[PDB]
């Protein structure tokens, strides 16, 4: 996208959202809290995935242009439980802050031509790639609430996907609320793991499609990656072009808020190919 990482009424604007100084310098603050409320507008690429029959929410997502929109496959697609959701079993609301109320000629709502799952998605044993890119019906006009998030080159995934660089998460508590055995959006921002750690702390098999991000606990903060919402998105500011950058889809996790556990994510660099590949060959 040739216009994305701008938010039009942050970046676009002079303006500087609250937390935002702590990611660009990845320093840690003397904090117990962690996520509260997010402003209006602080993420224009946050999509909330709808199940149709009956109505209700699935997974957070990403607007990566006014047509496509990028999720974890597990949302569409997991026959362990034979969840194979079709294009008209699904809907997207976007440029939505508040959970439970309509902002009049804000916010939208669409259906779906087309879904692309990724072919070796290992849905198997481990979600390995994790991805999913869904069509849209009518195409989507980018307002001030609505607007594209980057996707990451060779020299940002080098320079930024490192241990105790930073990134957030958004969402409506969704995860929190399917796994707690909420209402206006959420921002919590957490830290990027070292691979060494992720794999330590995990009976799990994983793959360099894959990466981790919350605190080691004995720098007692309260960031849990359940606050934000399945599917949805992880997001770095670059520093060389002011430009938000999506770096990894929310995949999957052992529990939730717990001690020397992290939420595992799909690579977006790593898929880089795959992605762009459908958007060049299919749509428009
Ligand atoms: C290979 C994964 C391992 N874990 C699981 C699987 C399936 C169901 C439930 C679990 S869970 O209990 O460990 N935890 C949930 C919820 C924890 C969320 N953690 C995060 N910090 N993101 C989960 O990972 N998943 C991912 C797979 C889907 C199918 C169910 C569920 C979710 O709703 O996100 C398959």
């Amino acid at each position: 996208e040739a216009d994305c990482g701008l938010r039009p009424l942050f970046e676009k604007k002079s303006l500087e959202d609250k937390t935002e100084r702590e990611l660009l310098e990845s320093y840690i603050d003397g904090r117990i809290v962690e996520g509260s409320d997010a402003e209006i507008g602080m993420s224009p690429w946050q999509v909330m995935l709808f199940r149709k029959s009956p109505q209700e929410l699935l997974c957070g997502a990403s607007l990566i242009s006014d047509r496509w929109v990028l999720t974890a496959a597990h949302c569409l697609l997991y026959p362990p439980w034979d969840k194979n959701f079709t294009e008209n079993d699904l809907l997207v609301r976007i440029g939505k802050h508040s959970r439970t109320r309509y902002e009049r000629n804000i916010e939208k709502i669409s259906m779906l031509e087309k879904i692309y799952i990724h072919p070796r998605y290992n849905w198997r044993e481990n979600l390995d790639r994790d991805i999913a890119l869904m069509k849209l019906k009518k195409p989507v006009a980018f307002s001030d609430y609505i607007h594209p998030v980057c996707l990451p080159d060779r020299e940002t995934a080098a320079s930024l996907l490192q241990a105790g660089y930073k990134g957030r998460v958004t969402g409506w508590g969704n995860l929190k609320e399917t796994w707690t055995a909420p209402s206006v959006l959420q921002v919590v921002n957490l830290p990027i793991v070292e691979r060494p750690v992720c794999k330590d702390s995990t009976r799990i098999r994983i793959t360099d499609n894959m990466f981790c991000a919350g605190y080691k606990p004995d720098e007692g903060k309260r960031g849990d990656a359940c606050e934000g919402d399945a599917g949805g998105p992880f997001v770095m500011k670059s520093p060389f072009n002011n430009r938000w950058y999506q770096m990894g889809i929310v995949s999957w996790g052992e529990g939730c808020d717990r001690d020397g556990k992290y939420g595992f994510y799909t690579h977006v660099f790593r898929l880089k190919k795959w992605i762009q590949k459908v958007i060049d060959q299919f749509g428009e």
